[PDB]
């Protein structure tokens, strides 16, 4: 889990992103697919399509809102080590179930702070909080197999 200070920083930098949830979730998933294009092959709905077809698919919103809803839950429970511990091992089992491993979350981790900051300049220290949150997810995936 994150410390109280990291959780607070993550929460503050996430609020303006989540306030325009639908559009920012779509733009997140599109940014992830543009510059890690094999990410799209893990999704049955997107496998084989170019990013232009994904941008126009109505399934974009389904997957992006699901991601932002559960990311929101992680952010607001981040400093609760027992809740975090159970959420992470949910999350890891579900993703290993779809063939997703830690390498894919290393990719998310590398772009996430820059995505958040392009919606709104975050307080100082917010990237390291986000980096640590994804490192917990990456660890849980490794612990669950890959
Ligand atoms: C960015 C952080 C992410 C969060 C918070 C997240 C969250 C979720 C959630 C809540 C689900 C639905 C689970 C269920 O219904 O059982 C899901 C499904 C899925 N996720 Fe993730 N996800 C993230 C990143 C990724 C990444 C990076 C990949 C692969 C590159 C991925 C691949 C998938 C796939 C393939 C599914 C199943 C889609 C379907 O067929 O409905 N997710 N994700």
């Amino acid at each position: 889990s994150l410390s109280a200070a990291e959780a607070d920083l993550a929460g503050k930098s996430w609020a303006p992103v989540f306030a325009n949830k639908n559009a920012n979730g779509d733009a997140f998933l599109v940014a992830l697919f543009e510059k890690f294009p094999d990410s799209a092959n893990f999704f049955a709905d997107f496998k084989g399509k170019s990013v232009a077809d994904i941008k126009a698919s109505p399934k974009l919103r389904d997957h992006s809102s699901t991601i932002f809803t559960r990311l929101n839950e992680f952010v607001n429970n981040a400093a609760n080590a027992g809740k975090m511990s159970a959420m992470l091992s949910q999350f890891a089992k579900e993703h290993v179930g779809f063939g997703v491993g830690s390498a894919q979350f290393e990719n998310v981790r590398s772009m996430f702070p820059g995505f958040v900051a392009s919606v709104a300049a975050p307080p100082a220290g917010a990237d390291a909080a986000w980096t640590k949150l994804f490192g917990l997810i990456i660890d849980a995936l490794k612990a669950a197999g890959k």
